[PDB]
This record gives structure tokens, sequence and C-alpha cells, in this order.
């Protein structure tokens, strides 16, 4: 199968004056580039993929794969959809304008059965011609795709390559890797990264690393090499950051983070999402400030 | 307050060779109306409004205003959205098109935080002039609305009266009607409708009465009267089709019934939902044989 591993970043979407900031955007991914980071990912969670328009959706995934042309950075495109016929839509803008791959969560709100589900990603992996990484998250969807199902499908669809486990269920990860060790798991929580990767995940999707893209990145690169040694003392300086950056939902606390290190000129959501709290603003900033933040 | 209450249904939406079969929609809201339904909620969950297209979504409301015209029977037109943007443009569409309310699910998949609720939900009530009930299942959507943000913002939004709760959870009803007795709480969870009802709730909106609308419709109207031992005695009829209509996802089982009555011409799902297992088909036959169900 071809793969899309290591260490990867789910991109935050700056915005400003209400629209998306596409220089900003262009020039985050630039910086990910410098700091080690095997691949991108445009328009995921972190990304507010749920309240961008489909020009919007459709412009991010652009600019990373512009951007990221000429050096080896891969781009792995958000394009999952609770409506198949919507991620089939954007698997297919995403293989049409050049990404290397598609991170396709599993649908939100809806409900799929396991039967749905796969009948879900077959048709995404049948519209397209390049690797499909599955994204459970069960605390967003509403659904889990179980072990069988990721499985089946693995075994079943060329393309699709592994799966993105935000799950917080390393018993899962244990199950999937000892009945498919050929599949790519990839950590979607930053917190246990470095347990996901020491059991024989082969990346991460991050948040922290749109901050920290050089500790996150050195920690895969670690672990990928066996050092787990310092893999693992990495991902213990980083539980601090790793919390914080959930005391609200993702990504409110990461764009605030980004906002504060002066990454992104505003601090701007989209509805439903907003500021944080301000006991919760403060709480980011102490944390941060134990971290050394690369500039640009 | 102005208010919409009593037995509600949350329409199936049928599709026929992979359209929406209007003429059956329009009859299916004839057959609630007949059967004592006191409104109708075109295109929520039930109504797989997740496939829906928008012109598709848009098409549901308007037939659901034109076959109620000349009745007592009103439209909450479903209109939730997890993007607040999209949520008000079906807020205003529907307030243009003539329904009598709204009804809007909690944001899906991106988690707001309480104040973005609260922020969501102002916009959208601030949108239009017609009734808002708010609606929460977190078993679906990923987030809770609080009672606390419920509350306020039906006493902060003039039109924001009352909530459909999905979530299992008789202490938020007690807490909800004790703090705020004002507001109208909607059974949104089909097994739990009478203990709602006799703790001053108002109406359900129920998948049942898509199949059964003369039974819940019946047991709203003994419930409101304060005719418990008669509510009670239906509730506890219905607790076994109540319960198998969630053997797999609403509204998987639901469909199934409505085509295994005769009801729509087709078993058809857009993806990612499905077809039942042949298991759970032959269980909702048999629980459906128990009960006396309506024709056209
Ligand atoms: N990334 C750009 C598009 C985002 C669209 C949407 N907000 C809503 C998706 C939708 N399937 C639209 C249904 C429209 C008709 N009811 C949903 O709300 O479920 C989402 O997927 O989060
Ligand atoms: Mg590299
Ligand atoms: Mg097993
Ligand atoms: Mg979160
Ligand atoms: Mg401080
Ligand atoms: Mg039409
Ligand atoms: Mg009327
Ligand atoms: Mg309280
Ligand atoms: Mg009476």
């Amino acid at each position: 199968k071809n793969i899309i591993i290591g260490a990867m970043t789910a991109l935050i979407t700056p915005f400003k004056n209400g629209k998306v900031d596409e220089q900003s955007y262009a020039r985050l991914i630039k910086r990910q580039i410098e700091n080690g980071i095997d691949a991108v990912v445009p328009v995921g969670t972190t990304g507010e993929s749920a309240t961008l328009t489909w020009e919007e959706h459709r412009t991010c995934i652009e600019i990373a794969v512009e951007t990221c042309k000429g050096t080896k950075v891969k781009v792995l495109a958000g394009a999952g959809s609770n409506a198949t016929h919507e991620a089939v839509g954007l698997a297919k803008f995403a293989k049409e304008h050049g990404a290397d791959g598609i991170l396709s969560v599993a649908p939100y709100y809806n409900k799929p059965t396991q039967q749905g589900l796969y009948e879900h990603y077959k048709a995404i992996a049948q519209s397209v011609d390049i690797p499909v990484l599955l994204y459970n998250v069960p605390g967003r969807t509403g659904c889990e795709i179980s072990t069988d199902t990721i499985i089946k499908l693995f075994r079943d669809c060329e393309n699709i390559y592994g799966v993105k486990e935000a799950s917080g269920n390393i018993d899962k990860c244990v199950d999937l890797l000892a009945h498919e060790p050929r599949m790519m798991l990839i950590s979607g929580e930053d917190a246990i990264n470095y347990p996901i990767l020491s059991n024989g995940g082969k990346g991460v999707i991050s948040v922290t690393s749109n901050l920290l893209p050089d500790m996150i990145s050195a920690l895969t690169h670690f672990a990928l090499d066996e050092n787990y040694k310092e893999a693992k003392k990495i991902n213990d300086e980083l539980y601090n950051i790793n919390k914080i950056l959930f005391c609200e939902s993702n990504p409110i606390p990461i764009k605030t983070a980004m906002y504060l290190a002066g990454l992104i000129e505003s601090l701007e959501f989209r509805l439903p999402l907003c500021s944080p709290s301000k006991e919760n603003f403060a709480k980011i900033e102490e944390v941060m400030k134990k971290y050394k933040i690369k500039g640009f």
C-alpha cells in the first residue's frame, strides 16, 4: 500500500475580519516544514471544517498543496463528511488538486451502523486512487469504527491504509495491530502519542504541533527510530501543554495559544466556536511559558 | 411566549429511486394529521437531515407547510446545523416559507462550549420572529446544552420557548422545570414520554408516532389532561416497540417498519445509512405484529 506516515499537523485555519487569512495559512505551513514535520492535514476538526464554506475548504487544500510542492512534505487532505456523497466529492477534489492522500472522519451525528461505515468508506476509497486514512473520534462523532470494520476495510480496499485514532483506548490500539500488523495506526491524541508509537503506531496527526512542531516531530522521529527513552521524555515534557490544549474544545485552546505566541494576527473563530473563558485564557498562557516556541 | 407543544412527529423522509418521494411525503403528513398529531417536524435526524441536499431540505419544509394549511397542525421545521451561519440560513428560510417554528439541534461534531452554544442560539433566535425549540441529543452531537445554558437562552431570547431532550436524564428534566417552570420541556425519547410529561413536560417529538401516531397522540393528550393512569398505560404498552425502533441507529428501524407496514414504497436510505441486518429486519416485524397500525 501507498502510505502517508510520520509527524503530521492538523492545521489551524486562521481568520482575519471573518475571512480565511490565506497568506497566514501558507506562512504557518512553511513554519511546519522548517521544523521537521512530515505531512500537513488541512481542514480537519482542528481546521474548523464544520464552519468553512465549500469554497474555503477547497482553497485551504489548494494552499497546502502549493506551499508543500517541491519540499517532500506531504498533504493528507481533510476530506470527511457525514454524507457519503459529500465525502466522495471532497475526496475527488483532493485527488484532482494534487493532495497526496486523504483523511476521512467517521460520519458525525447520523450514527451509521458498522455495515454503513463499511459502505461509506468503500465508496470513498473506490472514488480515488490515492491513500485513504480512516479517522475514529467517537467523542465527537457519536459512532465508533470497530476494529473489525477497520481491518475489513484495510484488507478489502487497496488504498485504505490505516486509521487515526482519537479514542483514549490503548486496548483498541493493541487489538488493531495485534490482528492486522500491516496497517498504519496514527495517533490522534497528543497526550498519548508516545504509547501509540511504542506499540507500533507509525505517526501522529497533532494539535500541539501547530504550536511546537519541532517537539512533536522530534518525539515521532525518536520513536520511529526506536529511541523510546527520548520519545517518552518529550511526551512527558509535553503532557502539561497537551492537556491544557483541550481545556476547552479543540481548536479553541490551540488557536488561542497561536495568537498568544504572535503566530496569527487575530483570535477569531466561526460560530459556534468562540474565544475561551478568561480563566482558561490565563491557564493556556501560563502553561505555554514553560515551552520554547519557535518563531517564523 | 408563542409555543408549539403537544404530540409531534419527527417525519421520516421517503426516497424512491434515489430522490425524495414528494407525493409519499405529503401522504404521510396527511396520515399524521388524521391521527391526532399536533405538529410535524420535517427534516430532523429522523428525516435524514445530514444527507439531504439544501434543495431537498427546503422542499420537505414547503411540503409540510402546504400540507398542514387549513388544519390545527403546526410545522416545527428542522433547522439546526453545526455551523451557525447554516443554522441561521435555515431558520430564515423556514420563517419566510411559512413554518410555525423551528427545531434547532445543538451543533454536532465541533463541540461548542456553553458560551458558544449561547451565542449560536442567540444568533438563530435573533434572525427570525417565530418560536425556536432547542434540541439536546448528546449521544449524537458530542455536546450537551447544560440546564443553565438552556435556562439562560429561554430567559434572554424572546422566541426560545423550550427544549427537546433526548438525553436519558430525568434528573435534568426535574432540574429544568424546577428552576424555570415556564419552559416547554419536550420529550425526544419515546420510551420515557410519560415520565417527562408527568413532570410537567408539554409534548413529545416522536419517532414511534411515524408508525403509531394515534397511540402517541392519545398518550400525550391523556397526560396533558393529567389522566396519568391512561397515559402511563399507553407508554407501558409502547415500551417494546419504542425500544426495538432503536435496535439500530434511528431512522433505520422506523423506516424499515414503515416499509414493512406498506406505508412507504421503497426501503431506501442515503449512505452512510443503510438497511438493517436481516436479523433486525425480522425482530422489527415481530414486534410490529403486537401493535395496531393505522393505514392511510
Ligand atoms: N467543510 C465544508 C462543509 C461543512 C458542512 C457541514 N457544516 C454540514 C454538513 C451536512 N451534511 C449538511 C446537510 C445540509 C442539508 N440538511 C450536515 O449538516 O449534516 C459539516 O459537514 O460540518
Ligand atoms: Mg521527514
Ligand atoms: Mg475482535
Ligand atoms: Mg476537544
Ligand atoms: Mg502566567
Ligand atoms: Mg421540487
Ligand atoms: Mg397553520
Ligand atoms: Mg444548577
Ligand atoms: Mg381533555
